[PDB]
């Protein structure tokens, strides 16, 4: 009635010597696994030996006032709200109205992520990891920066996000307006998709800001300035002249004075936004976000801004504009972007995929109403097709059933090259791809859908071949789904855009 | 980071009305997602709405004693060892040989995945749950038998599963060989593979069973009995004639029966094993196993055996066996199966996607040696092609560099339909796939990757296009990684199939 | 400063059973064109019978 | 008889480039460096020394 | 209140060595016209033996 | 490694071999070698500035 021992108690030398291999292979490093038969190299590309492993995924974002048609927007009931808490605070005859007050006050913003985004540039640059071989380099090229030019000239740098947090520090905007407080959250952030030291990166970058340019008498037009992509090896000169083109029509202008004076009297300068300041020991670490990652994996990218540029076949005068007019619409802010367009003046056919009713997935079982409203930040359905004019016209165009506080335009996702040098890839797509029928494409669509599954949370993926005619679903992994409605989204992105816009209790 | 917002703080009742969404969908049954844009119907196939999540991926295996060429092999050193134990150490017969008391041993285990795989048939078709409605006819659809048969004679299958467990008393084993342990712990498990509610179910599966087979005085041989696959619909009179055909050469033996007899006398009634006995009210759970999952992710499937009716040009004699004989190779047992066969006379050109060098990876970032040791069971990495006899061979086989206690030949995948039926598809495939250059293949293998990558811990996949002539490598998502070589993975196999067929019942070692 | 990577890069199984043939195998994979001009055996003996 | 190396090199990820860019951001920027010279010829002045 | 800003903006390569000429460039880069009549030269002596 | 430098398009190292075990070399040919080795180094005001 005794249990000997058992083989593995008998000998434990022999299984810890057996089982002793190198675990925590760094990242940012090509990896050759070699051949297990060795006479296969008979069947060149038949044995696939490589092993890439990406590290960053940057989500190309537009910063939004949500969708506006008519006087009964949020964004029009909001410019009502704080421009009489501004006003009744305020001893004087205002010159302003209440749509100039709410310009103001989305132009503040888009300085505010323009600073998140240069400081973040900067902070990146001091970050080593040994056992991650992307830092610095990848984050630098996934936001648009020739990474040589921010080591070699540091301390210019340095002044230069110093006098931006200067110059837009100036300006006054209000703290308890989670719009501010949620924008540099994004854009101030590194955030890993698995808490361990060897994990992927999501990023937050903006495709364009909202530049201000002042018409007169007819009214108040937002425009679109697209910053650096990635690939684009920009250097500080041409930071530069985005932030002198940012600044040039309210940095030492009267009328944006008087607003920021009159909400730097109605709020506190404990009420206030305050930039960050950035020395030449700032860092900013990768943290675990669970909301983040939630609301990354229920993002749908809905394409690239439309500019005045922008040639349109079947559409003309579908750019994006943040506007005001009191010709039209009573003098409401209005912003309604057509979707679907990633330039090149034809149809992209995998946008059709994207007309299906979203996945909305999370982990376990229990979801309370703020993580179920926080993963729905970044979706984005479309309802109809825009309607063209001509009778010819060669792209698809589509109208959303509102949208949140920002829009994801893009991904961009930094690997290594299997082949040598083994440098950076950038490759940039949206959920919908389409995989055309060409031999190059399909083993680099496979390559591309074994990088994504590489992040826990990446977004979920529609993909449609050329020959087959055919799109298949969200390809993604699913723990605890629903399905969305464009009307239930659509609730969800008027109560975010309600709260995030929300003034404190005064009259 | 990110402070949380006053305004959820202060209308809850509208954040709760705005958020009320039916989650926990149960799995088992078709979803259509509808349309966001109603017009949407025109680009017929461009815009997919269904939404086929799966439930059972069932790894099918085959027993193995480990790899043997010679007197040096794991399975020689336990048939010596446990020949000086029953045979000198108590005073046992003199007219069998080592190999005779070893695979006498090793057509035991036979009968015991046997008995493993009707009781996890006959505890299964019990199994019914609102939130899960592919419990539990596709469970018996994978395992290959007709689901109403056991629901409709469930008397009847819950008596063959304890006269199989009786009948197999007559013939001693020894209980501390974790061999049988190991074997009977594998096909019996129902596996969850992320511990939720309706989450996916992992089982094992014998894909063969060794049959005995007694040539005389010029040796002793175990031959493949084929298992039914996963679309057979098989009975219980199936069974039973599986049964009466796997135990037919061993009854009537009186070599058996005067190893059964030494091997009852050596180690006694109570260190034998028990093949437990199951009432009306015995139920599996599925259960949650970080090891076996490790199992599951890292395994490598060698494909279909050979059979001596098996049609491969160019190879003539390759039929899995374990064989013995006394005139050959010093008397040693001998099991050195080719691998690569995908049930066909043609090569299958996914498997050279299986000649690079593996990636085991496990969870966390400390490992221990028992979960290293754990995790390499199922690997099995390719050494050298055979050669063929002759000059024209259609297929491509592979000689191992060692294997473990099993070699997985297949996974197969239970799924619901996209199309208007919404029936259970059954699809089987090996680590290795292959997608010809067809208009349909594409989005068919893309169907095949989705629903794989629900199953956590899945089988790492290499796929091969036909248009391009390249393969793509292991795809699957990756962790704390190694990079194994044939030797490491041979040095494991090693230590784990000495471990495995180790008594320690007997009296070595102490 | 980084013991982890020094104790994980140097995890290598040592202490081969003798009486049993090693194959090394190949460097550079491309070598079984020089059929015997690579050897990748490794035998050991055990017993020397004066 | 031997060869003294900085390692292999291919990439700008290689541990040469790596120890270039630490040493060129200590001498150039966490000290007051010059700014005629880049990271590379820091680092071949230093392979130069040895 | 700003010492950042006035640090990032006065990171100045003071300690030039002695020994070695210096060139200061030019302000105006169009300059090279007037040849001779701007002088970009920094000779900084060492030495004076009595 | 000798130092060479190529101005703008870039900077090498090169070999300069030792002597091998049947030369039989005196110091004058030791002291050519160290000549040969610091030649481009103490006139390179790259090098002073580096230093």
């Amino acid at each position: 009635t005794r249990n000997d021992v058992a083989w593995y108690a008998r000998y434990p030398h022999i299984l810890e010597e057996a089982t002793r291999l190198p675990f925590a292979y760094p990242i940012g490093q090509y990896y050759d696994t070699g051949y297990s038969v060795a006479s296969a190299t008979e069947w060149s590309k038949y044995v696939d030996t490589s092993l890439t492993i990406p590290g960053v995924m940057c989500v190309n974002f537009t910063p939004t006032p949500g969708e506006s048609y008519n006087k009964n927007s949020p964004i029009n009931i909001a410019a009502q709200n704080v421009y009489t808490y501004v006003r009744h605070m305020n001893s004087g005859h205002a010159n302003y109205e209440q749509a100039d007050l709410m310009m103001y006050l989305l132009a503040m913003d888009s300085l505010y992520i323009f600073h998140s985004y240069v400081r973040k540039i900067l902070a990146i640059s001091k970050l080593y990891t040994p056992v991650n071989k992307y830092f610095p380099r990848a984050l630098l090229v996934a936001l648009g920066v020739d990474p040589e030019d921010v080591f070699a000239n540091q301390a210019q740098w340095e002044y230069f996000v110093n006098m931006v947090a200067y110059r837009a520090g100036a300006f006054a905007a209000p703290a308890s307006m989670t719009y501010y407080e949620r924008h540099a959250w994004m854009s101030n952030g590194l955030y890993v998709d698995q808490d361990v030291t060897r994990a992927q990166i999501y990023m937050f970058k903006p495709t364009m800001l909202w530049k201000y340019e002042n018409l007169g008498t007819t009214g108040t037009k937002l425009v679109p300035l697209m910053m650096p992509k990635a690939g684009d090896n920009r250097k500080l000169v041409d930071f530069q002249v985005l932030f002198n083109n940012l600044v040039s029509t309210m940095l030492g202008d009267e009328d944006f004075g008087i607003m920021s004076g009159d909400v730097f009297k109605a709020f506190g300068a404990d009420g206030l936004v305050k930039l960050l300041a950035v020395d030449s020991t700032t860092m900013t670490l990768p943290t675990y976000d669970p909301l983040i990652l939630a609301q990354i994996h229920s993002a749908r990218a809905v394409g690239a801004p439309i500019l005045e540029t922008s040639t349109l076949t079947g559409f003309p005068g579908r750019q994006w504009q943040i506007t005001q007019n009191p010709d039209v619409n009573n003098g409401a802010i209005i912003f309604h972007p057509s979707f679907g367009y990633d330039g090149q003046d034809h149809e992209e056919l995998s946008f059709r995929a994207m007309c299906s009713n979203m996945i909305l997935n999370l982990p376990g079982e229990a979801h309370s109403a703020e993580m179920i409203i926080e993963a729905t930040r970044l979706a984005t359905m479309f309802q109809v097709k825009a309607v063209p004019a001509g009778d010819t016209s060669k792209p698809v165009l589509y109208l959303p059933n509102g949208f949140g506080t920002e829009v994801v335009n893009d991904y961009t996702m930094i690997s290594v090259d299997k082949a040598t040098p083994h440098d950076l890839t950038i490759h940039t797509f949206f959920n919908n791809i389409l995989v055309p029928n060409a031999k190059e494409n399909y083993v680099a669509n496979l390559e591309l859908l074994n990088n994504i599954i590489q992040f826990d949370w990446a977004p979920q993926l529609y993909l449609t071949y050329g020959i087959a005619q055919e799109s298949f679903g969200p390809f993604a992994q699913l723990n605890d789904w629903t399905i969305l409605t464009g009307e239930t989204l659509a609730r969800m992105h008027e109560v975010c855009v309600t709260s995030m816009f929300d003034v404190p209790q005064m009259g």
